[PDB]
């Protein structure tokens, strides 16, 4: 039996059997108040007070929100699909420690990905006990609100201001702050990561004022908040905003009236027209995501960066080597999971019209131009390889490479890496190569499970990873310092050094897609 | 309705449209106690309290001040004359808030110019409406004493220490400490913006103790506290302080008593006789100016500027194409604003006597020498030419620079910028060209005003304006990040970059005026 | 009438003309309890309080203290004799401050010399009027014990501890920190400086942790700790004591009972058996100073010198061309001031056996030989002019210069002057040249005093000094930057490079007596 005193009275947790081991979890911790009825689309408020002892021993609701259809039972979607009860209920975390309990952790805070349309912490594939077990770290997660419901915005009115979602997340990184010291953790000690949309959501913790004080350092894998599905314009959500109004048949004339409105439709009506807000979506719409609010975010988030706005502290970053790939097969067309894929010119040519839905002719020709000379052998894989490039070059790596730049040029350390490991066990083709999502079970250390057949060269290469990310948590610098490993060198402009992980052979490079990165940075802007 | 309750107590404002939002405007508020009968020459004192809710809903009274009357009728001269009553009861400011009130906004404080003798925060070409807008920045501005009821000195002795108009400005800056934050204002991002002798006012409140904690960084337009118009001598203080009482039948014996006496004289009288307290002036006369009073200024300024005694930040500084051509309308022979005024060598050296009354026959023609060496041609506009140059290079032009490499010495960024764009709105003729003043206008953005018809092209220069401006303020670096422009280069020793600001072609420049300000500069101070 | 409340109670003072304007002067105010009887010998011991109004109208006593009899009726000596009576009652300071009182002036301490055996601050030389006039500083000036009364030292015992004058100074910078300020003064702007043996103070004062935090920034006239004469061992500190007991029959068993014995002697007796605790002095004698107490000093001061163990800031030094004349006069055969001293071989020699009494005959000959290799011509002034710089380059500016290359390679701004014009006023003959002590009256600017005939040089001599150390004061940098002076380069090893002070030539010189520290700074120590 464990029982923890926080700030706002007892909680219980369970005790884990983790490889030779113990790990004490407590799952379902509440961290604000059920955002139902007249706080529904309001910034979270906090905890009332409680007497008895709170049971953390299972995961909690998961927050509103559409699934994936696409793949019905298909392990390689559905395990991204929420595993527990969505509701409104949703904003919980969960602490996973060390036993015996440390006494002055360093603290993992992951935040999920989902294009802030989707996730939940309660995923397999977010275990936090390896990482307690292994490295002797505090691991913490929290849901937080996606969709509509987490960042509607009818910019400066407060019944729905905007980014509601990011300050669910603010507002378990102070609970962090206020109580974790009880679990043996220490608040100095912070490192916040998390994955895609959960990157972007950390580059903007970065940037955040409010969060300046609330962690140490930060992880961002495949995603910054520059990446170009990260935040919208105050102009587009407006516009969807009052799109949203129109189809519930909420069209007002006061604003207020029009929140009051929505506040009183049933969440799976919300649910159900979010997709409709926007004349044409792609597979990287995101309806309703981060704003310029005037409180999370001050100002334009390029502007910050480009000026040196923002916490200076250490940074981790990196991507996958085929990012884009996992998006093809929603909707580009002669693509598929079920077989190779190999596409002609013209699907290319629609496929460009599918993801860039609203830029000129002129503009989809100049990617044709960049991305199809080829270097050169007449192989019919050229197309399906280069739309897929494509996707990734523009969705994540560039923005990801730039961010890094810019952050490092003010004088901060910075390290990048480049994961080209294609998990033995990954259930989607072997075209769609090192895919977007699937370095997270090396991170949290999954394949260190014996009885669960991953290869022993993953079990090593897993082994590696979960010892730099927490080397970086606890000491700013990601070396594996006793197996004799490659050093890992600071990211600075001008040699821009990064890391490959693989499993075979770790190397030091440089420069990754300059050509590309040109192309989507410098020229692709103007169009 | 919109109310905010002050360290003094409430305060009513009135709702603005602009340019399709809200702006909140609260006109006229006090902060400090009225400067009448007892209180004339001296000091500002604070605020008593007061119960009940101020109506901050209109401009308040302009300090008292002679008004030029050189061009009756003329917009040219009128847009500069005070647009509200003149009385002894002006120590009041305004304050600009975006609507929705912002959380933790950055404070733009603008200080007018005028001589030391005229001014008023009132006039329509600093109206903050625009940049509250735009640029989600709060605006304040202030009245402050001018002429002798603003700087007449009677060294030490506190019934008329000096500089009661700078500590006037002093006490604004303290106000907007203590309350800004109720209006949404962040008291720790605070910038000072000011024309003129407002520029110079902004040069001196680096200088001050009594300011160090008062600002964050600081904008300087065609002004500083080395230029020689500036600052008054202890001497000629005295000389004028004393030839005053004489003119108005109070030359006594006990100093206070002179005073006692001044202080019964009605405001007309003293500004009937200001005029003449010099055998001789020039259009650039400032007979009631800053002093060296051992209080806000502790040292003669040249001093503490060479030997690094001021407040590291950052600086913004620039001047005008052509400063010196308004001045020549007001005295020298064979100007007219009516006519090009195609002047003769002979009208010229007349000229110099106009400006140069005290200097000796050499030092004159030691200007001419400088410059009417030509290069070549016998163009007619020679003479004319020169003569602007001469007067906008000494009292302008060279001292700014000469501030700035001065300033950037003891390791702080500076920027510096050379605007040269005549407005298409100009009522002065062609021949005056890119005159002093005329820039502000675009600094407050009163050509994004659609309907004013300024050209497209000085909206966009406008708009690129108030982003750097804006930018500076909040970050201390003034780029415009987003459409993709020149970038603004610190000003170096040694180096010396500055940015031209026109409609056309932005510039980076180096070394501006390196001829003339040796002459200024080296020579022309021993003479 | 002008009466200053103190943390102590009220005082008052008088008003004196000075050159056109006012300065308010306080003499005599006390700073500790008077040291008698019980007191005698023990550190100095804080101010009981007092009720009425303390009269600070006169000078005060000077301490008690041998007179120099050498030539009585001479200006030339007598100018340094005490001018108010000697007791024993004698801790007393006196404070000089602008009228109108200032409102945060810098505040200039001096610390007189006379060797640790003589000297008081009513010296006319040292009448800090002028300076508070003209550069608006507050001077103060205080009296602290010297010779036995001051120095006597019985090691660790606290009946007579040793440094009991540089405790007064102490204790006098003290009450500067608490009380200044009700005078105008900012305590936080304190400049020591002091000549001679005031100037080895000065340079103790930067070496002593209850210094550390009573003072700003020093400088150091002919003077500094590490100049032979600066520093008794504990070795002849306590053969000094036993035989100043010994000589006034108070040779004892219990240490402190010899103290109780001393301190029922009466003054005249302890005076007359100074000179005699030593088998043979020089005109260079300090049978009583500063020791390695454990407490003012807490090692020796060469060691804390090396190995950077003092305040760090900046510093002023500087000598005098001729410092080792005024000696010869005081012992060395065949030298008198009524005559020109044209010596012989012989008499140089005889010379050296009253410089260096205890050096072996090979020390002997290697000055012999240093100092009579010339270049070139038969002058028969060739031998007179090497003994005086003999004793003033072992006495003065090699330990001097070598105190400027210690203290600055620590990383702190330093100064050096070499002081050249010899007084048209100089009562002393002219072979004796630029002498030691003659700075003086230029720093306190006796020669701005139009009625008293030093030349117009001397005057603008005098005004550029006045204005440089008042800079340095204030600003750290000793620069005179309104008459377009000679800027005073930092003095750093390697360069060196020091500033000439003349009535004619302000010039940048290098490596200052370079031949003839090396070798009195690293062959000499060894003998
Ligand atoms: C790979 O599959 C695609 C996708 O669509 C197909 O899915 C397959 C697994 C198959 O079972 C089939 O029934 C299904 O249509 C193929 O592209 C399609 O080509 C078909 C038939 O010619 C067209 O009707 C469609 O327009 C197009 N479908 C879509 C959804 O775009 C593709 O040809 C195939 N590629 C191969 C074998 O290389
Ligand atoms: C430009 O005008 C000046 C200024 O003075 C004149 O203003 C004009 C607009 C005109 O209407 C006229 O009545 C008025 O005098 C001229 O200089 C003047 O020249 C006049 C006539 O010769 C002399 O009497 C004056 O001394 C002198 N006036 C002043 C006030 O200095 C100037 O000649 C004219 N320049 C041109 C046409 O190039
Ligand atoms: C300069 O004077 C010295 C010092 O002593 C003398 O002082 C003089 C002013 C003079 O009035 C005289 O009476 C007095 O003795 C002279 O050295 C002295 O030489 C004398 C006479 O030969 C010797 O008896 C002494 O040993 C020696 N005196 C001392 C005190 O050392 C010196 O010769 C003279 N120098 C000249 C004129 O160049
Ligand atoms: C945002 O504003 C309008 C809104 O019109 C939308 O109504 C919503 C409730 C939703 O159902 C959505 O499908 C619909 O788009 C957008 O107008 C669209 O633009 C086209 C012209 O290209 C017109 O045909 C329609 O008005 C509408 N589209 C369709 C398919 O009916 C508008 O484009 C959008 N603004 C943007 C994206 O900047
Ligand atoms: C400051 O002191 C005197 C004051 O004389 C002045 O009296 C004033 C009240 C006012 O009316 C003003 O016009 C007048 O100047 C100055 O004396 C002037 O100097 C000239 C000699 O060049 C004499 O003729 C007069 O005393 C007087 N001028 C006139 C036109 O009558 C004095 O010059 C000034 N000091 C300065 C500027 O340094
Ligand atoms: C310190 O200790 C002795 C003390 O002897 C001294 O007695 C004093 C009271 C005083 O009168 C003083 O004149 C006398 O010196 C010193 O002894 C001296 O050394 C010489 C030998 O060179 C002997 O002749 C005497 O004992 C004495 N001198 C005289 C002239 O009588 C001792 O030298 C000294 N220690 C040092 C300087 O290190
Ligand atoms: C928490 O679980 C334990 C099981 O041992 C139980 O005793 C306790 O009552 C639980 N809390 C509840 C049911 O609210
Ligand atoms: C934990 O470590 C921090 C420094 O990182 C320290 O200041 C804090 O007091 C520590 N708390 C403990 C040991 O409980
Ligand atoms: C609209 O209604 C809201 C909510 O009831 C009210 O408080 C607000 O003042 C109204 N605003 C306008 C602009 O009519
Ligand atoms: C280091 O070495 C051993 C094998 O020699 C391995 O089992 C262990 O996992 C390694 N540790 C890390 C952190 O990789
Ligand atoms: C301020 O203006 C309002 C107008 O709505 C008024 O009610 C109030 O009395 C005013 N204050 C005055 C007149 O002092
Ligand atoms: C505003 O920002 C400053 C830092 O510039 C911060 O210290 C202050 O507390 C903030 N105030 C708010 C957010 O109200
Ligand atoms: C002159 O009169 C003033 C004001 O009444 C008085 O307080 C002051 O002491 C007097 N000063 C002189 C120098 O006569
Ligand atoms: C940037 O670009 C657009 C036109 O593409 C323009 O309307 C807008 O005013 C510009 N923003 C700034 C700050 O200049
Ligand atoms: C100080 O001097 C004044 C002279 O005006 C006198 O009134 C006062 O009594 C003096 N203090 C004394 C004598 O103790
Ligand atoms: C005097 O100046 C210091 C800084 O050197 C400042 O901290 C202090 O408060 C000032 N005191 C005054 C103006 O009374
Ligand atoms: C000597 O006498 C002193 C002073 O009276 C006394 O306090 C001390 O203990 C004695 N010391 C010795 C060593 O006899
Ligand atoms: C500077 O210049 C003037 C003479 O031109 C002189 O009288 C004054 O004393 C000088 N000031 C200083 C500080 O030397
Ligand atoms: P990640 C899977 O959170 O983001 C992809 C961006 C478009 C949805
Ligand atoms: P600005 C118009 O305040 O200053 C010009 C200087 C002389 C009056
Ligand atoms: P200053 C005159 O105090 O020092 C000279 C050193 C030996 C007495
Ligand atoms: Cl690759
Ligand atoms: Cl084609
Ligand atoms: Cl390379
Ligand atoms: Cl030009
Ligand atoms: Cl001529
Ligand atoms: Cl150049
Ligand atoms: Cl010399
Ligand atoms: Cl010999
Ligand atoms: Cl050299
Ligand atoms: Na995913
Ligand atoms: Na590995
Ligand atoms: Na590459
Ligand atoms: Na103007
Ligand atoms: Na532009
Ligand atoms: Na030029
Ligand atoms: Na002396
Ligand atoms: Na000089
Ligand atoms: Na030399």
């Amino acid at each position: 039996d464990i029982i923890i005193a926080t700030k706002n009275g007892k909680v219980r947790g369970m005790q884990l059997t983790v490889f030779g081991g113990t790990v004490t979890a407590f799952l379902g911790i509440p961290y604000a108040q059920p955002p139902l009825g007249r706080l529904r689309f309001k910034k979270p408020q906090s905890l009332t007070k409680w007497s008895d002892i709170w049971n953390a021993t299972k995961y909690a609701n998961s927050c509103c929100q559409n699934i994936d259809q696409s793949f019905p039972g298909f392990h390689g979607s559905e395990m991204w699909n929420p595993n527990t009860d969505l509701s409104e209920d949703c904003l919980y975390l969960n602490v996973w420690i060390p036993a015996p309990k440390p006494k002055n952790a360093t603290v993992l805070i992951w935040i999920y990905g989902g294009g802030f349309q989707t996730g939940t912490s309660s995923l397999h594939v977010y275990d936090g006990k390896f990482l307690a077990r292994v490295e002797r770290v505090i691991v913490v997660s929290m849901n937080y609100r996606v969709g509509a419901l987490g960042f509607l915005a009818l910019p400066g009115n407060p019944e729905a201001p905007g980014n509601m979602g990011l300050f669910d997340q603010q507002l378990a990184l102070q609970w962090v702050q206020k109580n974790i010291a009880a679990f043996g953790g220490n608040p100095k000690s912070v490192t916040l990561f998390g994955e895609s949309a959960g990157a972007a959501s950390v580059s903007l913790h970065l940037l955040s004022p409010g969060s300046h004080s609330l962690f140490t350092r930060a992880i961002l894998q495949s995603g910054s908040f520059n990446a170009p599905w990260a935040v919208t314009s105050l102009y587009e959500a407006r516009n969807r905003t009052l799109n949203l109004a129109k189809l519930t048949g909420c069209s007002r004339e006061n604003e207020t009236e029009i929140i009051k409105c929505l506040r009183n439709k049933d969440p799976q009506e919300i649910l159900l027209n979010e997709a409709f807000v926007v004349p044409y979506g792609t597979p990287l719409s995101v309806n309703f995501g981060p704003t310029v609010d005037g409180d999370f975010l001050t100002d334009m988030p390029d502007i910050l960066l480009e000026l040196g706005q923002f916490k200076k502290t250490q940074i981790l970053v990196g991507v996958n080597k085929d990012e884009g790939t996992a998006f093809l097969v929603y909707g580009a067309p002669g693509f598929s999971k079920d077989n190779n894929s190999i596409i002609t010119r013209k699907e290319f040519q629609e496929g460009l019209k599918i993801f860039f839905p609203g830029v000129s002719e002129f503009g989809k020709e100049s990617i044709l131009f960049h991305y199809t000379d080829w270097v050169d052998d007449q192989r019919p894989e050229n197309y399906r390889e280069a739309l897929g490039d494509v996707v990734g070059d523009y969705n994540f790596i560039c923005p990801a490479l730039e961010f890094t730049k810019k952050f490092s040029e003010w004088g901060n350390n910075a390290f990048f890496y480049y994961f080209e490991h294609r998990s033995s066990k990954l259930p989607w083709p072997e075209w769609m190569g090192v895919m977007h999502g699937y370095e997270i079970e090396f991170v949290f250390g999954l394949p260190l499970e014996r009885r669960d057949q991953y290869t022993k060269a993953e079990e090593i290469l897993s082994r590696s990873i979960v010892k730099r990310w927490a080397n970086f948590a606890k000491y700013g610098n990601p070396q594996e310092t006793q197996n004799q490993s490659t050093s890992w060198p600071v990211f600075k402009s001008t040699e821009q050094k990064y890391l490959t992980l693989n499993t075979e052979s770790t190397r030091i490079m440089t420069k990754l897609r300059a050509q590309q990165c040109r192309f989507w940075t410098s020229f692709f802007p103007k169009v």
